[PDB]
Formats: structure tokens, sequence, C-alpha cells
């Protein structure tokens, strides 16, 4: 304390910087380092300009104009710096070295970076870059430096770094430059500024930049950033604990939790065998240096660091994926980048036997806040990159990425054990205009940093094993647009398109496979059993082909591919060159080197202008040439439907299935119903059913309804916002998609056992209560307030300003019918004149709202509408005018009522009619009067009086009162005495009518209580009359 634990933590990061006082030099990883180390320092010691009248300290680095030269010079001595306090470096101590190193500080104090400097250009080398190196010197050469040295210098790094003010990395590099500073000048309260510089950076977000519960890492608003930023905000974060852990300035924020759990969700998905998956790392794929093995080294260092500062279920699962990955690293893409520290921690964890390797990781996880998904399986990794209105296709800036054109088109990509096949030069080498999994305009581009106007990019997935994706491809700048989807089971994944159009003029394609090759290009390529030529050069248009077999570099990389049908697929094995200059052309990573590397491209052609053209496909990993024939023969998958309408695929040895819905109408394939847009994936078993559902377009504010085909017995289990509306016959549901981001919503059946009950009914949840209405839709933002006299004690402030605002909600309504639409209104002094619409058709005339008079509120009736399917319908109300006495267009919205109609309840029965009537004795029909209902009328013939009876039983919808009323055919020799009973619920009733009279017209012969079904009848009895007797109808009609 006030020196003693500052030495502690100094000592600390030092020895992270250097690697400790002492290490086992016989390590040839360590030995490697060290050597590394002296000759670098070498370098910069002998390029250095060492005289007093000197203006900078390497020509490299140039002062005056550009702020680089300060990281650029700092480095420099940084490095000299390392050599210098590097045990076993040949470097170490050496006075010369020493004197030069602090001489150029003192220099740097002098001459240009220093408290009250001038900050010329670019800020960042000032604020971040020159500061963290000056920090690492200082770090390491403190014991030789006097008190005055160590105060001018951080007095420097105060001066450019006083605060935290910035967000994500930035804020990063500040804390940790503000920490380091802090724990150098011994000065509490700067450390603390430090430690508490990072909090902002913890939470999850559920939009825009950070880390989601998901998984997702988003960056630059609209990107899928895992492997770049996230990747940094991780290191810097996990370094940060791991210095300031057990001190007086730890993190103590509960948000550092998460920074464990990132490791399970956000990285540990994407790391294949040592591989970061480039379809997170953004625009950084474009970087040479910065290739998928050497990507994931930060990744792996980071998780060390997290596992040292862990709990201890935690620090054992990362140390055994570490391991894993480690011992998997045969030539030492790890060992050889990393700090001797790191060396030293890599090496022990290896070497340690109560640490075992985690093995091969099997799970599906989709992310849905980046557009993405991971399939892993035994034997291969698949990932899945796309985009949406919500995320970027691929990023561009600074001249870097220029080649990203079709990075999210739908790519895909397979890793197996070629751990290879996207470093070694893939990116700079590889026709960036056939990226796999793609539907592209042949060799076109694409603008950079854009959505698409498609929000149908998601999936869901089931047992955490099994997932179907989708993605509505439409390029920017261009009329092409697909339906794509995937369906990723235990080792087979369908590709699926249809409804693929365009009308830019160019042939269209889908790119099934671009593989890199041996040194040789020679990987055997079998077609239809049959080997085709290896040579580079080779190029055909295959017709009818079955399946294909492309054997893999490496024991465990061989790709088959099957083609339900048969297709028509381009093939080309080529050897390519090219620099990653086309990639990027940044002044830091500009390279312009040719390399040649060898390729295998499958495509499909659709042709110009197609106007509905499809594909499928079925990658097989790790399969021998036979097995994939074998596979072709007798398909472990099904495609049920590829349409523009769904897309589904079942696995009929696992029995589940996948099921893409494109349209928001009532759609059905297999044995599954959706009334919406969905992601859908169903396992059967003997005992059980389970579905899985998602709303991928993410902008659903209402419900998805779900049929199943099949008979449950009842309920094994359900998440929160499934409502089960039916076991048998039939399964039904509807899930609460509202606010979902994509995510999936699970419901399993039972399937034997005693029925249960079937769920009652689900009546019209009256009133529907504005306060609480998701709203689909607005022009002005309506607020809640507080009203005794209102529904629910709240009523809806709508606020808006002029003609055409409207505001649109979502009402789930529960039963078809056609229903009285009504809205309870308070009473304010400024309302204005609405237009009610239902699912863009107006119903009723618009209603001036405005009043006067005394009274609270009113009921307005907006009108009629038929809604002949249940499920979530917009109810849109639009400002239309005001009237004079108004403040203005506002409202005062309590709550909807949807009322029954005579159209759904009123019920006539007429005596043929093949239900309700049943007669006893004999009757005879004519035409003969026309005193009306149907064609036809019955009589007695005045005969067999008290003998006979007509009786109509009507099927009473709800129940409720009916007024019950009858018409016949009047004359002159009918009866005048007609007995006429009525059953109803309570009793029976019975009256004469007199035949002879009010015929043609209904006669209201009485009002009770009907009960819902046909335990109620009405029926003429012939007893005692006096003339004929008619039957004809009867018609009741509910009240109110
Ligand atoms: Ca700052
Ligand atoms: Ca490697
Ligand atoms: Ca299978
Ligand atoms: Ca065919
Ligand atoms: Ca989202
Ligand atoms: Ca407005
Ligand atoms: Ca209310
Ligand atoms: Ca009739
Ligand atoms: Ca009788
Ligand atoms: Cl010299
Ligand atoms: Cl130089
Ligand atoms: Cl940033
Ligand atoms: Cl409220």
């Amino acid at each position: 304390p006030r020196a003693d634990e500052f030495d502690t933590l100094r000592e600390k990061y030092k020895a992270m910087l250097n690697g400790g006082t002492t290490y086992n030099l016989s390590d040839p990883d360590i030995a490697a380092r060290v050597n590394a180390i002296t000759v670098t320092a070498q370098g910069y010691w002998d390029s250095m300009l060492k005289d007093p009248n000197r203006n900078r300290l390497w020509n490299d680095a140039p002062f005056g104009s550009d702020s680089t030269s300060i990281t650029t010079t700092y480095r420099h001595l940084y490095d000299m710096a390392l050599a210098y306090t590097t045990y076993g470096s040949s470097l170490q101590g050496n006075a010369a070295l020493k004197a030069d190193i602090i001489s150029g500080l003192d220099w740097m104090n002098a001459n240009q970076f220093y408290n009250g400097c001038s900050q010329y250009q670019n800020w960042w080398h000032w604020q971040i870059g020159g500061p963290m190196a000056l920090n690492d010197i200082v770090a390491l050469m403190y014991t030789e430096l006097t008190a005055t040295q160590i105060s001018n210098y951080m007095a420097a790094i105060y001066y450019t770094q006083a605060s935290v003010t910035m967000t994500g990395a930035n804020r990063l590099w500040e804390s940790q430059v503000i920490a380091i500073s802090g724990i150098l000048n011994k000065d509490s309260a700067r450390v603390a500024a430090g430690r508490d510089g990072i909090s902002a950076l913890l939470p999850y977000v559920a939009k825009g930049d950070g880390f989601y519960n998901d998984g997702s890492f988003v960056q630059h608003t609209y990107y899928a950033y895992n492997g770049g930023y996230g990747s940094e905000l991780l290191s810097g974060i996990a370094d940060l604990i791991f210095i300031l852990n057990g001190s007086s300035w730890q993190v103590t924020d509960p948000n550092k939790n998460n920074v464990y759990r990132w490791i399970y969700d956000s990285y540990e998905p994407f790391i294949y065998k040592g591989n970061l998956m480039d379809m997170v790392r953004g625009r950084e794929i474009s970087r040479h240096g910065l290739q998928d093995d050497k990507a994931a080294v930060t990744v792996m260092a980071s998780i060390i660091r997290l596992s040292q500062t862990a709990a201890s279920a935690d620090a054992t699962a990362f140390k055994r994926m570490v391991k894993y990955w480690l011992l998997l690293d045969t030539d030492k893409t790890f060992l050889k980048a990393v700090s001797i520290d790191l060396i030293i921690a890599a090496n022990q964890l290896v070497n340690d036997s109560t640490v075992t390797s985690r093995g091969e990781l099997v799970k599906y996880k989709q992310f849905s806040g980046m557009d993405r998904a991971v399939q892993l399986r035994p034997g291969f990794g698949f990932g899945l990159s796309m985009f949406s209105s919500r995320i970027g296709n691929y990023e561009s800036i600074n001249a870097e990425n220029n080649k990203g054109w079709h990075t999210g088109d739908g790519m895909t990509y397979l890793y197996n054990t070629d751990l290879s096949q996207f470093n070694d030069h893939f990116w700079a080498t590889v026709d960036n205009y056939r990226l796999p999994g793609t539907t592209v305009l042949q060799n076109t581009t694409q603008t950079a940093n854009s959505r698409s106007d498609k929000s149908w990019a998601g999936g869901t997935d089931i047992l955490g094993q099994y997932g179907v994706s989708g993605m509505e491809l439409h390029t920017v700048g261009k009329s092409l647009t697909a339906k794509k989807s995937w369906f990723m089971f235990d080792d087979e994944i369908v590709a699926l398109g249809s409804g693929i159009a365009s009308t830019d003029g160019i042939a269209t394609e889908t790119i099934v496979e671009n593989r890199k090759l041996n040194s040789s290009g020679n990987n055997a390529l079998i077609v239809n059993g049959t080997a085709k030529p290896g040579s580079l050069g080779w190029s055909e248009t295959m017709t009818g082909t079955n399946y294909i077999h492309l054997a893999g570099s490496v024991p465990g990389s061989d790709i088959g591919y099957y083609f339900p049908g048969g297709a028509a697929v381009k093939g080309l094995r080529e050897a390519r060159s090219g620099s990653w200059s086309s990639l990027n052309s940044s002044a830091s990573w500009k390279d312009s080197t040719l390399h040649t590397r060898n390729f295998m491209t499958l495509w499909f052609d659709h042709g110009m202008n197609p106007t509905n053209g499809s594909y499928s496909y079925v990658l097989l990993p790790n399969k021998t040439s036979s097995a994939v024939a074998s596979y072709a023969a007798t398909p472990q998958i099904s495609i049920l439907e590829n349409s523009s309408s769904a897309q589904a695929v079942k696995e009929t040895q696992l029995n589940v299935t996948g099921i893409n819905f494109w349209n928001d109408e009532p759609t059905t394939v297999g044995l599954v119903t959706s009334n919406r847009k969905a992601s859908v994936m169903t396992k059967e078993t003997a005992s059980d059913f389970e579905i899985s559902v998602s709303d991928p377009t993410q902008s659903n504010v209402g419900t998805i309804y779900i049929d199943v085909n099949k008979s449950a017995t009842g309920l094994i289990s359900k998440d929160n916002e499934i409502t089960v509306i039916q076991y048998y016959p039939t399964m039904k549901f509807k899930v609460n998609v509202n606010n979902s981001g994509g995510k999936s919503y699970k419901v399993k059946f039972s399937l034997t056992g005693t029925p249960g009950s079937n769920p009652s009914p689900i009546p019209i949840p009256n009133p529907y209560e504005a306060e609480a209405l998701p709203i689909n839709a607005l022009t002005d933002t309506p607020v809640v307030y507080n009203d005794a006299n209102a529904s629910g004690g709240k009523k809806l402030g709508f606020n808006n300003n002029a003609v055409d605002d409207y505001v649109e909600f979502s009402l789930d309504v529960t039963q078809p019918g056609t229903y009285d639409v009504k809205s309870r209104i308070m009473k304010s002094t400024n309302s204005g004149i609405y237009q009610l619409s239902i699912n863009g058709t107006n119903v009723g005339s618009a209603q001036d709202m405005f009043w006067t008079t005394s009274e609270l509120s009113k009921e307005f009736t907006m009108g009629s509408y038929s809604f002949t399917s249940p499920g979530s319908y917009l109810f849109r109300l639009k400002t239309t005018g005001k009237n004079v006495s108004s403040s203005g267009y506002k409202l005062m919205l309590d709550n909807f009522s949807l009322v029954s109609t005579g159209i759904d309840t009123t019920v006539i029965v007429d005596n043929a009619d093949a239900a309700g009537v049943t007669k006893v004795g004999t009757w005879t029909g004519t035409n003969t009067q026309t005193d009306r209902y149907g064609a036809d009328y019955i009589h007695d013939g005045n005969t067999g009086k008290g003998t006979k009876s007509v009786t109509f039983t009507p099927n009473v919808p709800i129940s409720g009162t009916y007024q019950v009323y009858m018409m016949w055919a009047a004359h002159t020799n009918r009866a005048t005495n007609v007995p006429v009973d009525v059953t109803h619920s309570g009793g029976t009733a019975t009256l004469n009518v007199n035949q002879q009279g009010n015929g043609g017209v209904w006669n209201l012969l009485g009002t009770y209580s009907f009960n819902a079904g046909s335990t109620g009848a009405i029926k003429i009895r012939t007893d005692a009359t006096n003339g004929y007797v008619v039957a004809d109808a009867v018609k009741l009609v509910k009240v109110p």
C-alpha cells in the first residue's frame, strides 16, 4: 500500500511482459522466443538514431506531421527494453542498451511526447498507442529509472489520456492505459478509474454494439464481429481482470461473470480445432497476418488468462478446451506467436495430466443477433453466414476486405481435419465471385456496408444438436432474390433453394463448393462412381450428376455431395494466383507478394434472368466414396417441399423434420401448418412429439399459430410463450413471439398414456386493453395515462400531430367469426377523427371522437369485419381530421371489444333441409302458395290428427337468449289452433298458432334461453287441429 501493493502489481505486470525472473530455457519454445526477442531488439538498436542533434529516433518514424511515429518509436523502444530485461537474452542487462533506451525516452520527453505537447494529426497515437507502449517500457525499466524520469513519462500519459469517455475498444484501451499508468505512478485513484472504465463494456445487449445473450457479438452497429472487435475486448478485459485480481482495485462488478460466459457462448463455438471462424471476423478476413488460425491465438490466450481468475468449474472447463486445441496445434501456431509468459502457461497446461483434453465439441447453435449459425457434429463443423435488414452483408472500410462482396450471401463454411483450408492464403487466391453456398450474379460485385430489404434470416433448433436456417436473399443494388434454406442433422447438411429470380441480365449461379486442394491440386474427384481427370485446367458441365466425392488432402477431410433428383453441376479444377493487396490495400496491411493455390469449384447455373429457379444438394462430410454412393441410393433425408411457399426436409433415421415458412398466410407441409413466416423443427419418438418454433423476421409482434396433424394424449413440457390449444384429434398451439429476437420456443407433447382433457376453447379476450396491446406500426408515440374511469384503470393517449398519423395494434382473435368492432374512448378536449382499418381494409366510416357533453367515456361502434381464421390481426386507427372544437388530433383510447353478430348466431331450419328435421307420420309437400321459406312446405293433409309431428332441432352456436320465429303458408283451409312446442333450457313452452293468417312472414313465438348444442327443439303437433297443419321454417335470433 502506497508503495508495496503497487510494487506487487507492477511486478505481476512486468512478468506478463517478459515471462518472469526465471524459466526453463531448455524449453525450445521459450528458447525460440528469447532469440526472437534478442534479434528484434538488436535490429532496432542497430537502426536507431543515437546522437544529441537527432530529430527522430528512427527514420521509419519521422516526426512533425504523422502521429503514427509516436507509437512506432515507443514500440521500437519497447522491443529493446524487452530484450534488456528478458531472462536468457544475450542482451539482458546490457549497459549500453540501457543507456540508449533511457536517452530515447528522455529525448521523447523533451521533443515529442510530454505533458503539454502538441498532439498533431491522429489522436489515437497520442492517447492510446503511445501511452500503451510507454507504459510497457516503464514497467520493464522501472528499477533503472529515476523518480523524476518516471514522473515525467507518467505526466505525459495523464496529459494525453486523462479520463475514460469513449466507447467500445477505445474505452477499453482508455481503461488499460489509465490503469497501468496508475499502477506505475502509484496513484490509487487513477487505478480505480481504470478499473471502473470497463464496466460499461460488460452488460449484454439486445440491439446495436456488444455481446448478446444468444452468443452474438455485433460491432459497427450491423456486423457479426466476435472474431474482430469482440476478440480485442475479450483480450483487454481478461488482462485487466487478471492484473487487478486480488488487489484493492480488483474488478467487483457482478457483470464480470459475463466475461466467463462469453467463452462458452461467443468463442468456443467459433473455434474449430484452432481456427477462429472467418464468418465472425468481419473485415479482418482480409489481413494476411491474421488468418483464421492466427486469429484464434488471442482468444486461446484470453481463455488461459480467464482460467487464472475463474471459479473452479470454469477454470477447469477453460483449461480443457485450450488443452484440446494446443494438442491439435502440431505446427505450434500458438506457441510461436505468444509471449514467454503464455508459453509457460500453455506448456504447463499440456504437461499437466490432471487436466484432460475436452475432446470434440458437438452442438448446434443459432446466433439470431448477428444472422449466423454453427453446426458442430462428430467429424465436421459447419458455419453459416447470412445477412438481413438487421445485419449488413459485409464490411469494407479503409480499403480493407475489398473483395468481400459475397461473404454474407448465404455463404457456407465446412470445417474438418484440413486445418489449413481457410488459411495458407485461401483468401488471396480463391475466386471471391464464387464463395461456397452463395447464390450470386456471375462475376459481379455488391455494395459494401449494406443491409437487405429482407427480414427473413434466422432459424430454429432441436435437442441442441439439429437445426434449420433460412435466408431470403436480395442482393443489394441487384434485382436478384432467392430463398435459401439449410437443414443440419447428424451427419448431413441439406441445402435448398427456390424462388430464385432476377432481371439483371446476368447468368445466375449457386456455389456448391470451392475447396482449396493439396499442393498438386490432384485430390481425386469421383463423380457418379467414376474418377474424373485430376489435372489442373479440368473443366466440365456435368449433367445427370447424382453424387460426387472429393478426397481430402488429409485423413478426415473427404467431402461428399448428393444431388436429389440429379443435377447439372459445373466443375473446375484450376490453379489460382493473387495477392492480399486485392483484399487489403490499407497502409498497415498492403502486401503484394503473389501466391498460387489450387481449387475445386462446383456450382449450379440457373441461367440468365431466372423467374423461379431452384437447387437442392446434400453435404456429406467425412464419408468414403462408396458410402456417398450408398447414401445416394437410400438417402436418410426426404425433401417434403422446395418451393417459394415453404422448404422442408425430414431426416428419416432421426425422425427430425425442419421447415421454413416464407409467407404470412396459412400454409401446410408435412404434418405442420403455420399461419405466419416461421422456422420450425419437429422431433418424433414413440412416446412424444416435440416442436420448436421461431420468428426469423424478428418483427412479428403478435402470434404464430401452429397445427400438427397428429393426435397427442397431453402435455409433457412447454416454454412460457406457448399456449396449447388442442391435444386430439390433432395438436394445436400458438406462440406469442413479441420481442422474440428470433429465439426459439419449444413444446413437447405426449403420444401415449390415457388421453387427458383437451384445453377449453379460448374465448375472445374482451376487452382488449389498449394499454397492453403490442404495437405493430406507428407515426407518433402514444403514452399510457392512469384513470379510475377507464377499463383496467389505464387509457392510451395518442399523440398524433396531423392527418394520416396512425397507430397500428396487434390483437389475438382467438375464435374465427364475424365481429362488430367496438372501442371505448375516454373524453379528452383533444380528440381527433379516426378511421379504423383491419389488415389494410377500412372498417366502417370515420368516427369523430370529440364531444363536449357530460359523459366521461363512450362506446364507439366502428363497424363489422369477418375474421376467417383465428390468429393475429392488425387494428389500425388513422387520424383523418378533427372537430373544430378539438385541441388537436389526439385520442384517449381505452380498449377494443369484438362483439358477435347475427351472421354467427342466427340459425334457420327449413323442412328440407337434410339435417335438423325429424318427422312423424305422413306429410305432403307443394309449391302452390309462395308463402315462402325454401322451395316448398309440408302439410298433414287435414288427417291423422294427434298422430303427426314435425320437429325442428336447431344447432345453437352459443348458449344464450334467442327469439324464436316461425314462417308458414297461410290460406283459409288452415287450422287456427296449431299447437307448437318450444323445448329450451329450463323447460318446454306450448302455444297455439293461427295458420290461416300471417303467412310468408317470420312470426315471433317467444324468447327463451337455449344451451349451445341440440338439446332444444321446436315441434309442431296436430292434436285437435280444426284444419290443415303446415310445417315450413323456424329461426332463432340471438338477443342482444
Ligand atoms: Ca480519454
Ligand atoms: Ca496450427
Ligand atoms: Ca443422417
Ligand atoms: Ca431431375
Ligand atoms: Ca435481434
Ligand atoms: Ca405526426
Ligand atoms: Ca384500458
Ligand atoms: Ca320450406
Ligand atoms: Ca297424441
Ligand atoms: Cl549510431
Ligand atoms: Cl528506421
Ligand atoms: Cl471502438
Ligand atoms: Cl402502463
